[PDB]
């Protein structure tokens, strides 16, 4: 059986708005494709609308939701049913189904509607879908299309029909307009309204049926139909997806079960998605909903590079180098069509924060040379953004002035510290990118700038907190006490994160022995909480609270690096134990798979890299810290170099929670570069009972 | 460890609206108690308000929820947080708890709030119930309190609080107002009205209280307080379940898992509920919601006795005779209160079936001699009780009427009973007339077709006919599973449908058909379709109290030992020892008082008759206490082996049977199965 029919795009699927288990959807797509397609369950839940335990379905959902968060859009219900019989609505029309007998394959949805006696086949291409409805009995389908947009349909022919549907973009309230293809092996004997949504009905009690959309234009969705039959279509997935999977190559897993690896592969390929078609001449082309019309190049939705530069990239940087390529030229291409670097595209901007995070992107990628033809523009689109006002108020630094004249943002501004510290961090990936560029003023004035997280340091009670304009601490402190001055955490999480200046904070904070100190109280602590900044309680809270991790909330991104600071303190074993126990007790391979928000790859390249042994702890250094690795043996393909990296666990044992000794070819190391990493063969860990160090 | 804390209350209470695994709720309570408490997940899914999944809770609700098909009344909503921080509505109070270290028992239940790290303990008693509450850094505690009735909070004293609560039943809107009694251990240094909802401040990081309702008066409640510290309330509560549990000894195993058998004994004694209190003088005292007065006697709500007669009462009339003879007299008092017998109590009457399936139960006391004291009472309350101008002209209710085919068989069967009845009592003209009647299942049925369907005034059957198409005629079924709704004349429709041959064959054929059906007669899917499509037992539809008895019906074919087969099978591949528990709705006792006879080895098919048809017992050896005779019935089940699925014989003593009737069975020691891998007979 091949791995990609053993991976079940269920898991980190079972959530609620109270507590994640991954909030995951179990998206049927080829990898970074421009749908995806789901299931639905409900429609009474708002973006929690699939339940994997549930044996109901409403139809099959083409959608583009990257969170329950930021929600769905453009999406489309597509409802098979006996034209005879079915009901008044969507919801009187709903279906028990067989769960068992169901796949859910990220090439390969099908399902099985028990009222219906209808078997649904999906396969996916980047624009559309196959897809083959069965009505066993051979009574005639009919086929049921519903969306929370505007929907309007006309039938082209005998075959054929086009459908377009209007809504806003969530922000910018920008028009956002999708055009769907239908083409049919069986003639529509009919098409009408019921209670707003549409009916057609079908000749036939089997069809095969080619869908496409197409942000473009009508013409340009049916340009995107499929050419090719169902096999053909589903192959040609598989082709797609197998080519990324076997970036990595297990050869022995030993004790460890890899089927939580494996699913983590699956959701590395699906973020960001496409948002750029294919004109007839060949060339790339994409909507600029700020003006609605076309523009040339490419161009991609669905990502919050908050979670995503953290770990993501920088290992798609290892993998897949002209994805990567590929993915910063489409995010100057929104810069070119908006003037700003964006934060949070669904499908344009929908970033709240002040902080601009793809910085960190284009940082890591001057440091490892990944994108050179790239690197002038990308350094002018992040100053220009970090410097530039916006009339509209929706991008860009806020709070600059406030920001520039004191060093920090105060508490005029809502989540001042954890803002702050993003500040300083792409201050940090400025000036990286002028100091490569050879602007030494720009350079020198952002690294100086970098340095700004001292500013909100309170050596009295050792945490980062908030200061008002007269730059005073406010009186009532406690390190758990959650929002307000921080973003989803405590000031016991928040004062970790300086990622582009460790030794730093270290120093700040007193000394190696004092941060030993914090580390260990944050790791030894209750998962204690309090609602103060809040009024209620969040999720984030919930799932550290639930953990026995202590205060290393592993269940959202501020904890992701905590473990590896350990590193950089009196214990540099207690990482390895660490980030051993959590990859064991925190994530399991069911439906219930994540200790938190996935985030678009963020949590599940978190999970991949603790497999390799290493971590890119400051993405923009050329560097990663050590952790331990999970399997007997494992190959990665370093792309750069057309080659394979043999990653080697000896004395792989489950009570073995410490690295006695790491080696990169011959030589002993502590901390890997990247260019030696590339110039590499192997890399072997020996696994030892006790701390050796 | 004892029995009673390896029972985990949330077995069956995992559900949504669409599909049920036992639609049945954690509920800690003693047995048969006047209240019931369970943590509550949300507000904002009706009357499914719990997920034993989801590590959120708002509070401990003290609930009369029988099904969230009825919902909830009279209910009260408490939560404990520290009296600094927390939220402004009952939402965002909600907290996290840790679901591992939880305890949910039968007479106890244990939560840590982890957002206030409040460890909250409630152990009940009939009428109330003992409440530990214990912030654990030493922060002063507060108390929300939160209903959906029109809510009034007064204190009494510096550490005692009078509740009030008003609201309407949902069916004949009558007043109901409900009293509460809450006193603490440390000083309620404020109350007050927040949003709608009250908060009572206390003095100490810790407190033990005691609570009590009443349906009588706020004196009545004071006085139906705990006099007793929590340990003791928790002992007490265990001696209340463990006397009823240990009516049953499962002496050996076997192959067979006990843990699902366990949690049967446990929903066994929850309903139905309690609702009479005890007067200063001793005396049995409830409220008449149709007065608004207090009437002399015992008075019981939450049942709806066409789930419960066909399996729980026949059981509890083995094994708990006492009680049993208790409920009948609570079900006589709701008639002497309404002038009618009820059919769905809750807490009054909820019936929306035109059905009496309570006379399933008064037949079947009289056949068992159950309640000669009130055999006459409970005769004439029938005759009284007993749609039914056109039943009576036309011996069948018509399409006129929704769910006419259902209807019409529960109704021949009620004249059964009352037949049964007359006749013991020597009442021979209304015997004669009954007898008669309870053959009206011959008025549907079409000989063409082979099944029960419907017919208009003028007597003519629909022409667009399918036995797969559900609701309008049939409720909850299809004509597959209610033509077989006969189970006081098994023989009669034997002969009706053609002879033993013809109905073995009915029978095969609705094993082996795939589990289709249409929706015709609802316009929309329903559960109990979902349930039945999605497993793996064609026809036979053991999500739902229609297709209970079907499995037995071969006892009555020319395949007598295929009943064994199917029971062992359903019994493996239906019920499961997790929170993913049932096929379908518990109901009340109702399945798993099923299961409880499955194991046995014996079925009560028709109440009202004095027999029993076989099956095959699950375990090794296991003990029944035949309360009534005062002496054990031990049941042996030999080559008890998984893949036997056959008894080759059963025992009774020394006797061999292939039926047993009451009387034997009373007479016995020994009820020995031996099983076998192929068929015998
Ligand atoms: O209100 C804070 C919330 O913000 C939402 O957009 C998400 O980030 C949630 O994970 C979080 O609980
Ligand atoms: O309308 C049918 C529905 O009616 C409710 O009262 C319950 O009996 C459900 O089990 C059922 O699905
Ligand atoms: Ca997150
Ligand atoms: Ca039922």
């Amino acid at each position: 059986k091949p791995l990609l029919e053993t991976i079940d795009t269920r898991f980190g699927t079972t959530n609620k708005h109270a507590f994640s288990r991954g909030n995951t959807l179990p998206y049927t797509g080829v990898p970074f494709g421009m749908n995806y397609f789901v299931p639905q369950t409900s429609d009474q839940d708002g973006s929690w609308f699939f339940d994997p335990h549930l044996p109901i379905f409403q139809g099959i959902r083409l959608t583009h939701q990257p969170s329950p968060w930021i929600g769905d859009y453009s999406w489309l219900l597509l409802t098979p049913v006996t034209s005879q019989l079915g009901g008044d609505s969507l919801f009187h029309r709903q279906s028990s189904y067989d769960i068992d007998k169901a796949c859910f394959q990220p090439h390969y949805l099908k399902l099985f509607s028990l009222r219906y006696q209808i078997e649904t086949q999906l396969t996916p291409t980047c624009y559309g879908a196959s897809i083959r409805l069965n009505q066993k009995q051979g009574k005639a389908l009919s086929l049921y299309l519903h969306a929370a947009d505007e929907l309007t349909v006309e039938q082209v022919d005998k075959r054929t029909l086009a459908l377009r549907q209007e809504g806003k973009t969530e922000t910018n309230k920008n028009s956002l307009t999708m055009f769907t293809a239908l083409q049919m092996n069986t003639d529509i004997l009919a098409i009408s309204q019921e209670a707003g949504d549409w009916r057609i009905d079908l000749a036939s009690s089997q069809t095969e049926m080619q869908l496409a959309t197409s942000f473009i234009s009508p013409s340009q969705a049916l340009i995107n139909l499929p050419q090719e039959d169902f096999d053909s279509c589903k192959s040609s997935a598989q082709v797609d997806w197998e080519n990324l999977l076997h970036r990595f190559d297990i050869i022995e897993t030993g004790e460890a079960d890899r089927t939580f690896f494996d699913h983590c592969l699956y959701r590395l390929f699906l973020f960001p998605q496409t948002f750029y078609e294919i004109n007839e001449s060949g060339q790339a082309i994409h909507m600029d909903l700020a003006t609605g019309t076309v523009k040339p190049g490419v161009l991609f939705s669905n990502n919050g590079f908050w979670d995503t530069f953290r770990t993501t990239f920088p290992l798609f940087a290892l993998i897949i180098p002209e994805h990567y390529q590929r993915f910063l030229e489409g995010f100057l291409n929104s810069y070119r069509d908006t003037g700003f670097l964006p934060k949070w595209l669904a499908p344009d901007e929908r970033g709240m924060m002040p902080g601009t995070l793809l910085d960190g992107i284009i940082a890591d990628s001057a440091c490892k040379d990944m994108t050179p033809d790239l690197e002038g523009e990308l350094f002018q689109a992040m100053l220009e953004t970090a410097s530039k006002a916006d009339p509209l108020g929706i991008n860009g630094r806020h709070g600059l002035a406030q920001y520039q004249e004191l060093g920090y943002l105060s508490t005029d501004h809502h989540e001042s510290v954890s803002h702050t510290l993003d500040y300083a961090y792409s201050d940090f990936c400025i000036a990286s990118c002028a100091k490569k560029l050879e602007n030494i003023e720009i350079a020198e004035t952002y690294k100086a700038a970098s340095q700004n997280y001292r500013q909100l340091f309170d050596a009295e009670t050792g945490y980062m907190r908030a200061r008002d304009n007269q730059g005073n601490f406010h009186p009532d402190f406690s390190p758990y006490s959650w929002g307000r001055d921080y973003a989803e955490c405590s000031a016991i999480q928040a004062t970790l994160g300086v990622l582009h200046d460790i030794p730093g904070l270290i120093q700040l904070m007193g000394g190696k022995e004092t941060f030993s100190n914090y580390l260990l109280k944050a790791c030894q602590d209750a998962p204690l909480f309090e609602t103060t900044g809040y009024g209620y309680e969040i999720h984030e809270m919930s799932e550290m609270a639930t953990a026995p991790f202590g205060q290393i909330a592993i269940s959202n991104q501020p904890s992701f690096h905590i473990p590896y600071l350990f590193r950089y303190s009196d214990y540099p074993d207690y990482t390895a134990l660490l980030i051993k126990t959590l990859r064991q007790k925190a994530f399991h391979p069911s439906w219930e798979a994540y200790p938190g928000d996935e985030d678009n790859g963020s949590l599940s390249a978190w999970y991949i890299w603790s497999a390799l042994g290493f971590y890119p702890t400051c993405p923009g250094k050329p560097s990663y810290d050590l952790g331990i690795p999970l399997f007997d043996h494992l190959r990665v393909y370093l792309a750069k170099e057309d080659k394979w990296l043999d990653i080697h666990t000896k004395q792989n044992h489950n009570h073995f929670n410490f690295v006695k000794e790491c080696r990169l070819d011959k030589t002993l190391v502590s901390t890997i570069q990247h260019q030696d990493l590339l110039k590499a063969e192997q890399l072997t860990f020996t696994l030892s009972w006790l701390p050796s160090h």
